[PDB]
């Protein structure tokens, strides 16, 4: 089994933040994922013990052995299950505007989503595509005053179309990509067809932090972390175990802040292990 | 009396950073930087020592039309709503207030100490102590934070002389004991009834230290690749201490994991950066909290 004093899970600016630190101060950091001394290796990790004070981390690759662990393996995008929605992902359906969006210049989009950040999606592609169809499934947004009003005037002066109390039902297309979706009405059940050329799922996230249910602390899915003004911030409910980044912030979810947050869980870990004498 | 929406009092990674995401919420933020107003290049590779997190900050907040004000602050009045700054030109008032006024380090003021400001002499171990693997450093200090310092550089450096100007070291207990195990059996070398006398190097960085005997006059010289001076921080706020909650000079925030951790005392005013933080003190956690003030600024004027 593969021992190192520093175990850094994740892959995004938090788990990457903490392995620069974990390096800087000297920890010789083994980084598992899904410039300085960094061991960075790609695993995915199916069963961890915490009850052992050499935490064990049980991957498909191998086994890891670690005195202090920090945590960052971000927020995964949710997705509805659909068939025809995993056969168009990467050819039609993504979960990332950003990414994706210079593609639709010009051309019919969709987006779905009910919550705050669904809008953000849809305000975002309204300057790029033609127009921007937001699928929810009720007849309210649950997002703050000005991303409605935001909406209100785009979808009324502008080029956003609203389609509430609408289930997606099916993606269509060919072989090329998506050309269409049908949503399906959540009150009589009828169908009703709308000619997009793509499709955005975002519908909420969800933290990555299924394989640590019964062993940590947590809230909603997320790690319950010490916080505070007195350092020792990113502590989890066990001693020597760290969180940063998405799995532990659902109020800011920034590259800075989850960066910020990876740091602090370095100079924690370097204070615990640092104090094992 | 000029007015804003939102005003950042404070000119390091905190308060630019804030006015990047403020300017990018189009709520138009006005910076004091809080001075009246050759270079160096390329830097740190991963732009998290050095002013390079603050250097693209800055850029980017002028990039975004961020009105930025040299000026330094009087006096404030937190009472009244909007909030009056009184400045050292002229006065600002404001709905939302977002305060990055920093917590600067102290320096023993030797005029060697300013000549190799960056160049080898710092004050943040955990900020440049990975220059020194393997290699002979200084900690000048007597109290707690030199204590932090000279241990956090244990694990890097070949070895550590702590530079003290009297006999013994305060700190918390369970560092005074790491301390003694690694004087007497590590790599911590103790120097006591030394002053520090000058900074001794080259145009490359620091090469040397000269220490004066406080009890006799006499002077030797220590060979160590860099000097860290560890004598504290000095809050920068002054002229909100009657007026916020405060804790030896640290402006109290909520923190927290529910949203809304840089709120100060009063509604509506905010605080990043290491005005907030005796734990951390890094351009990149500065950034981070800077970037919770102008979005929790946000969230507070659009209500």
């Amino acid at each position: 089994m593969k021992h190192s004093k520093l175990l850094i899970l994740g892959s995004g600016p938090a788990g990457y933040t903490a392995a620069v630190y974990a390096a800087r101060a000297n920890l010789n950091p083994v980084l598992i994922t899904g410039r300085f001394e960094t061991e960075i290796i790609f695993d995915h990790i199916n069963e961890v013990d915490f009850s052992t004070r050499p935490f064990v981390l049980k991957g498909d690759a191998a086994s890891y052995s670690c005195d202090a662990l920090i945590i960052s393996t971000g927020a995964s995008a949710k997705y509805l299950g659909l068939e025809s929605e995993e056969a168009f992902k990467g050819r039609g359906v993504s979960a990332c505007a950003t990414c994706d969006g210079f593609f639709y210049r010009n051309q019919k989009v969709a987006v779905v989503g009910g919550g705050n950040t669904a809008v953000e999606e849809a305000l975002y592609l309204s300057n790029i595509a033609a127009e921007v169809h937001l699928i929810h499934r009720r007849d309210s947004f649950r997002a703050e005053k000005i991303l409605i009003n935001r909406l209100m005037d785009k979808v009324q002066n502008g080029n956003i179309v609203l389609h509430t109390d609408r289930v997606l039902d099916e993606v269509l297309g060919d072989e090329m990509g998506v050309t269409g979706v049908r949503l399906k009405d959540v009150k009589t059940g009828g169908t009703e067809e709308l000619d997009v050329m793509g499709a955005f799922i975002a519908i909420g996230h969800s933290p990555n932090t299924q394989i640590f249910q019964g062993q940590l602390d947590m809230k909603d899915g997320y790690i319950l972390v010490k916080s505070g003004l007195e350092g020792n911030a990113t502590q989890t409910s066990v001693e020597g175990i760290f969180a940063a980044g998405d799995v532990m912030d659902h109020n800011y979810r920034q590259a800075i802040t989850s960066a910020g947050t990876g740091c602090m869980a370095a100079l924690d870990a370097e204070r615990y292990l640092d104090s094992l004498n």
